[PDB]
């Protein structure tokens, strides 16, 4: 038996976004229609950071991904998150693969940003906000344009530095792109908040009617990346109610009382299973709630898994 | 840098059966005093078998093993069980290596029993019964040879050349073995029983007084291998009291309400940080409850892991 490895590097060049959008979108769409099964994450947590486990079975796969993260990494030498999947066959529990998905985690989750918006903001959105320029806000952009023609970009980042290169990164593929302050950059048809803030980097008197905000810096207990009252006045949209309430943007809200669940209106795959309504009108605030799901990890990985053995890439190893 | 890979035959030659009791008694110390975390198992269900994911956190490692069982896999031409263990750095959450925890799952399981034993039967045990000559028989016996002084085995089992692939096993390396079904094989200073049974396999009478009974084949919700009423007259040792009461050995006489919280001693940590005693009576019968403990797998793999640094062995990968 042979078990194959797959490295970051072979890994980026074994997926495509379209391939991770519609992997994720079919995800969604079996899990709420309870054709896949997904466990809560489970935590393992250090002085100096944490780990997480990942397990997901569906689309005939079974796999595991276990994460860490230690934000002393940089200021050491390393990143703040690796992560490593182990896909398995569920008809023999046999370990498939074993590959990097430290990328395939910020693709996924850039492909998500991409299918919410494409069923929750108006079919007219074509200025586009981002609060945060690091990597996961060049993922949401990528999922973005393959589901809207981008009018203009409006960029903030506390550091500067990382606004300006995103906004080079747009130009440089023709879209039309600034940086902006805050306030702003909120001014949009559809607001990208990708910061690991604990307190609101957005105000809601920022926020105009029609406006779909796909939250996902909001990642774990007490991140929080909007101001309450924002949460309040929208239809809220989450990846998982039992994550969003641990640890998605609207955690603080729900732990402090402020929401409640009926505040919350479905969840993504409700929608785009036919279950719930998703955008009923256009003055309503839209809310995605991302936390990141192993039925996001596991589907693409399948993508990665197949692509690998059609083009022979990765290596093998006999683990038993 | 990089992650370093160990297949079973690596493993096999990279710990002795007197580490991983030591690992695993030190395993069960450290957790009785809180200096080890371990959350609970998470299981993903299949048809045909299931995985399990099973993280831990102590001696400064954390690692999580993920390990399946399709009983419908050998007469496929797989291992019922395989499992792959991900360990890593607390302190970067780094995955310092992926590497096979099949053999070491069962190694675990057997230095655990001999553990428990050195703990729990008579000072002066040395004849020993075997309900089951299976694979994990053979851990056990190995095991208990490190701590008592044997001299006759008593061998059953539902299958007679087993008894008799263990018997000889069991004579070339020095012991009279002989095969003895149930009835007789039960009455013993120490009795192993190592089956996967649904109803008890060992009857209240068949046991004599001062035996002290490893009790390590309930794994699930729905087997127990021992007469309920052997629990009512015995020292009952647990390993996790919550994974017992849910799949141990006292689960079902728990779920059909005949014993509770206060009847179980102990935790086998407890016994050995003397948290709670063991053996006060010659006559009293002793059980060790044993499930397995992520705790067990994670200490065993840190000796694989410096071992293996230490007599340069496994491959690696640059997984990012
Ligand atoms: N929901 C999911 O599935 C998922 C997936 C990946 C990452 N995450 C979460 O995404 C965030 C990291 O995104 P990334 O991987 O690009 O990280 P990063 O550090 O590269 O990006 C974050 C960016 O936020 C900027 N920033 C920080 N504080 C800010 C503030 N107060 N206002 C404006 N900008 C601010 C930083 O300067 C940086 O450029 C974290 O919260 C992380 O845990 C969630
Ligand atoms: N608690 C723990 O730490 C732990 C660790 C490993 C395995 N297990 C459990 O170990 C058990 C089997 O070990 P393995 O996977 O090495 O096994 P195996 O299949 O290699 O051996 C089990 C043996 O039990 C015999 N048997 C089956 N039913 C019996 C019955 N009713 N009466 C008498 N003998 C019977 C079989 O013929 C077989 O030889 C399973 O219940 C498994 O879930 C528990
Ligand atoms: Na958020
Ligand atoms: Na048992």
């Amino acid at each position: 038996m042979e078990t194959l490895i797959l490295t970051q590097e072979e890994v980026e060049s074994l997926i495509s976004m379209d391939e991770a959008m519609n992997a994720v979108e079919e995800a969604f769409r079996l899990y709420a229609l309870g054709k896949a099964q997904m466990p809560p994450k489970v935590y393992l947590e250090f002085e100096k950071g944490d780990l997480r486990a990942m397990p997901a079975h569906l689309m005939g796969y079974a796999g595991l991904k276990w994460v860490n993260s230690h934000p002393g990494n940089p200021d050491k030498g390393l990143p703040t998150v690796m992560a490593l999947m182990i896909l398995n066959s569920p008809e023999t529990g046999f370990p498939l693969a074993v590959m990097d998905a430290t990328y395939t985690t910020s693709l996924r989750t850039g492909a998500a940003g991409g299918i919410a918006a494409k069923y929750l903001a108006r079919k007219n959105s074509s200025v586009f906000g981002f609060i945060g320029c690091g990597t996961q806000a060049y993922f949401q952009l990528e999922a973005l344009r393959r589901v809207f023609d981008i009018g203009e970009v409006k960029a903030y980042d506390v550091r500067e530095k990382a606004a300006k290169k995103f906004v080079s990164y747009c130009e440089d593929r023709g879209i039309s792109a600034s940086v902006q302050p805050a306030e702003e950059a909120s001014r949009c048809d559809v607001l990208v908040t990708t910061t690991p803030s604990r307190k609101p980097v957005v105000k809601a008197e920022w926020v105009e009617e029609g406006t779909h905000i796909n939250a996902i810096g909001a990642d774990g207990p007490g991140k929080q990346e909007l101001d309450v009252e924002i949460l309040k006045k929208a239809k809220i949209v989450v990846d998982d109610l039992e994550q969003a309430k641990h640890g998605g943007e609207i955690n603080v809200a729900v732990s402090k009382g402020v929401i409640g669940v009926e505040d919350v209106h479905a969840t993504i795959g409700e929608v785009i299973a036919g279950l719930k309504d998703g955008r009923e009108s256009d003055e309503e605030i839209t809310i995605f709630d991302s936390t990141g799901l192993a039925i996001q990890d596991v589907a693409v990985a399948k993508v990665v898994y197949e692509n690998a053995l059609s083009k022979n890439v990765g290596s093998k190893i006999k683990f038993f």
